[PDB]
């Protein structure tokens, strides 16, 4: 469906140093694929490809 960083219900991206752990991740939540990316505006987070919509991804705001 969607691209993005993946995020939790609370607006809070997910930490990584490898390509391999994102990509679980991210196919673990029914997306096709994932990667590690080192310079985001939140740090060092994955990014999925062709995410559902039940799974969020990072927008505007605070993460809590």
């Amino acid at each position: 469906g969607e691209d993005g960083y993946i995020a939790d219900g609370d607006n809070c991206t997910y930490i990584c140093t490898f390509n391999n752990y994102c990509h679980a991740l991210c196919t673990d939540k029914k997306g096709d694929s994932g990667a590690c990316d080192w310079w985001v505006p939140y740090g060092v987070v994955c990014w999925c490809e062709d995410l559902p919509t039940p799974v969020p991804i990072r927008g505007s705001g605070k993460c809590r």
